């Protein structure tokens, strides 16, 4: 009760004064909201820990970041990209899993070890790098569009892989009837929305017995947050389609601002429990430094060819920036080395190497993202 | 996650559907939202389970109902009602426990039992009032702001009850030591807010390190609400002090719609949650039907005849009001009872009669508020 409470007004003070901070240094805000978390959790202040509520908070908080982001997203104007978002995440997937993999084999890796650790660098985790995007106001522009089309693909490309590595992990075989259920699944999930985006405009909400415009919208968002987990999908993928599915008529209910209004109160519980949660290890292992460094650039590397290759067509400055905006990783990397440790494949120094690379992804992203993002719109200018 | 996700879901969407339900009746939509609860509970349809992550979101829906209702009240507006709402909140402790002494006396109970009865019905729980004065609009009329200062005083005077309560349930005696620290704190918490109230005004928030105006009030209102709840005194009594402070600036940085947005979205939960929490026994102890139906009349006049009593300078109408607004029982009670259990002072049927009593007095406030409202605003208009 009290203590929670506490933890919270720690957070978002704290948050709220580095955001100050990065801001008057011309940095990116949310490393700000980060560093928060480090500096009143258990590394330093240890005014707040780890647990469960907050956890559920700061899940609350990625989730109206990205139903805030849906909101302002055309459907159509993703479409208008769809061969570039998919060819950025498969290319994404690809990429960084063939240079971990070769990376493993060239380090004495055996064959299984090595798979694992180029699955390990596969899947993209969207929420740092939309909140940059929406930060800096360009959430419209095509390397934007590009990112969100490729992260909702890439976050099924990531649960099909999960879903492997699950059934080698348990039973030593790819489990297909298993794969096949969550495509299944995933693909009629992500498909029904863009037909229910439709019924959005074709039906207006007076004849809908609800007790407020906005309370429908948020019972939906939470709702398609709460399909793509039930899925496997990450609850983000689904808020990002709940809020899509009401870009339409985010004017005429007034949406926008309290969604907003929410995203502002718990996003920052989200990035801040990031912070609280590094491990500022490993010092003591020193191999950790040296593969893990090499492992980080090998993922960011991956990313950033995808994104190069997959976006092309708009532009070496635009690519790039998307390359770097699919750079962030995230859980999805941890439990597949997590599950590899139960299949006896992944060690606890590999383990490291692919916590210290999450680490080191997830704050690599805005701090180039942001002057990325800057040189691409400095040529959009001279171009006229 | 996914579950906890669907959780929240299934309350949202059926507290919007009866929330219309119940505006589409004229009844009071708060009771919607609390039958919302009870269908997708493990009464029915199983849905909904008590849990901590929804118990704490239900906490921060009654802090945002009462921060929001702080930033629509001035303190002077309050002041000015003063002396009316420290005669009702005490006489709203002394006349239900005086009543529920007496009944204990004339029902065989010894003289301990009988205490632990009459301290019971002492405490108000103010949230599900708050919710109908700001349904109605009605906010900012005079009975509203004596039934919201009487819920503060009425907090004080409860924790000083629940701490010697606790006393004696541990050590057998009055602890007298900590009762007056704990008075000590709160009227310090208390009169300490009604000064920085000034500083609000005295100094902008330019010069303030904040990422933004929202994003200081946000920090402030949680820390209200935490301060209080570290002392003892309820959450909703921070957050109300809280809103306070910001009143005076709510619409020069825009405050009233963004914490609206939050209110909007957690409040639900928190009325909904009094429904999946409700055990719809007694029916199998008739002992419970009938001394639980006295004492909830008892716990109901005594409350009614405080209002009625302390703010009878506004006139019939309006005091009968302020009555029924502090009618509502909650926590403070069945506490209370739950130390009597371990003190030997209460037994199981006692337990269940203030069970009772604590649900038919929430379910009661508002059916009863919403037509006194009516009342009292139709004689308004009759004397011009
Ligand atoms: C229109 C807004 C969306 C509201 C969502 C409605 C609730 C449905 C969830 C039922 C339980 C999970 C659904 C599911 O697809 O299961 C797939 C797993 O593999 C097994 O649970
Ligand atoms: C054609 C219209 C232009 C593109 C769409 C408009 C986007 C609107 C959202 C404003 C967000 C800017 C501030 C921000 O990112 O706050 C982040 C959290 O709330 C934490 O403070
Ligand atoms: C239930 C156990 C804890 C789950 C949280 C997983 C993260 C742990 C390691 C430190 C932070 C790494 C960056 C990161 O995870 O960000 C990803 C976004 O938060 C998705 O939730
Ligand atoms: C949005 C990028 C367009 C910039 C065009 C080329 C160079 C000019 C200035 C860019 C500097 C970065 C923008 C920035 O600081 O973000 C604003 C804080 O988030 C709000 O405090
Ligand atoms: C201006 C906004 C208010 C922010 C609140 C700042 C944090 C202070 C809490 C420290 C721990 C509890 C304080 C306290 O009064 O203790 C009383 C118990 O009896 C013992 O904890
Ligand atoms: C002088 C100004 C008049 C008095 C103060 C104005 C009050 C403003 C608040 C509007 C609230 C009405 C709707 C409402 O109660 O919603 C409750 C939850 O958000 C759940 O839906
Ligand atoms: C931690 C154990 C559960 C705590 C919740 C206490 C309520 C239980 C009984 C059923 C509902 C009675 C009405 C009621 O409690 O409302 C009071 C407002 O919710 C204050 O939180
Ligand atoms: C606010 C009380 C002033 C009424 C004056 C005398 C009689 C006229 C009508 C009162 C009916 C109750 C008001 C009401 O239904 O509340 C509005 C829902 O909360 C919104 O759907
Ligand atoms: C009828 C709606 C029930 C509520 C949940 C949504 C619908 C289906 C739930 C899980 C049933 C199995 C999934 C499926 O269709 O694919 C089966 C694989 O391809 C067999 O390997
Ligand atoms: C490269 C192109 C990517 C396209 C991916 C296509 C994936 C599959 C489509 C799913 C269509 C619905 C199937 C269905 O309703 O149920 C399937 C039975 O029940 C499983 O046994
Ligand atoms: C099947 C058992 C019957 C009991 C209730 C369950 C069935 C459906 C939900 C009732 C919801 C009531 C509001 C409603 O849907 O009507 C809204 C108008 O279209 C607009 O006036
Ligand atoms: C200096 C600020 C520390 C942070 C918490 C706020 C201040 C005081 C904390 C608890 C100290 C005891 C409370 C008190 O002053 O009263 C003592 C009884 O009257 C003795 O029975
Ligand atoms: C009927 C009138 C009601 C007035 C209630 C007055 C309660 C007490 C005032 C507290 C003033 C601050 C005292 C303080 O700072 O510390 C007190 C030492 O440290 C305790 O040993
Ligand atoms: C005591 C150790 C020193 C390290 C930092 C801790 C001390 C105070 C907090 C720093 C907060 C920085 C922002 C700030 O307060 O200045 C804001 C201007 O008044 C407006 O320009």
């Amino acid at each position: 009760g009290a203590e929670h409470l506490l933890e919270i007004f720690y957070l978002l003070l704290a948050a709220q004064v580095c955001a100050f901070i990065f801001k008057r240094l011309n940095q990116p805000v949310v490393i700000g909201e980060v560093l928060a978390g480090v500096l009143v959790g258990p590394a330093l202040l240890g005014l707040v820990h780890e647990g469960e509520i907050l956890e559920f908070l700061a899940e609350l908080g990625a989730v109206f970041l990205l139903f805030m982001v849906g909101l302002e997203t055309r459907l159509k104007d993703i479409l208008a990209v769809g061969k570039e978002a998919f060819l950025v995440a498969v290319l994404g997937v690809a990429l960084p899993f063939l240079g971990g993999y070769l990376y493993g084999l060239e380090i004495g890796f055996e064959t299984l070890p090595a798979l694992f650790l180029g699955t390990a660098l596969v899947a993209t985790s969207v929420g740092i790098t939309a909140r940059v995007l929406q930060e800096l106001g360009v959430l419209s522009r095509p390397y934007s569009r590009i990112i969100l089309g490729a992260a909702v693909i890439d976050d099924v490309l990531g649960l099909i892989v999960l879903a492997c590595v699950n059934g080698v992990a348990e039973t030593g075989q790819v489990e297909v009837g298993a794969i096949t259920r969550l495509i299944v699944l995933s693909v009629v999930f992500v498909g029904l929305a863009v037909f229910l985006s439709t019924l959005i405009a074709r039906l207006p909400l007076e004849r809908l017995p609800v007790g407020s415009p906005l309370g429908f919208a948020l019972a939906l968002g939470v709702g398609m947050a709460a399909l793509a987990a039930s899925i496997g999908l990450a609850p983000i993928v689904g808020a990002f389609l709940g809020g899509m599915l009401l870009s339409e008529v985010r004017e005429k209910y007034r949406l926008e601002e309290p969604i907003f209004a929410i995203e502002s109160f718990l996003a920052p519980i989200f990035f801040a429990m990031v912070g609280v949660r590094l491990e500022l290890s490993a010092l003591a292992s020193p191999v950790v430094l040296v593969a893990g460094t090499v492992v980080t650039v090998i993922a960011i590397l991956g990313k950033v060819l995808g994104g190069f290759l997959g976006a092309l067509t708009q532009g070496v400055r635009s690519a790039l920036t998307v390359g770097c905006g699919m750079a962030p990783r995230g859980e999805v990397g941890l439990i597949v080395a997590a599950l590899g440790l139960k299949a006896g494949a992944v060690n606890e120094e590999e383990y490291a190497i692919v916590l210290f690379m999450v680490v080191f992804t997830t704050l690599f992203a805005p701090f180039a993202l942001k002057p990325l993002i800057a040189w691409t719109e400095r040529e959009r200018a001279a171009k006229e």
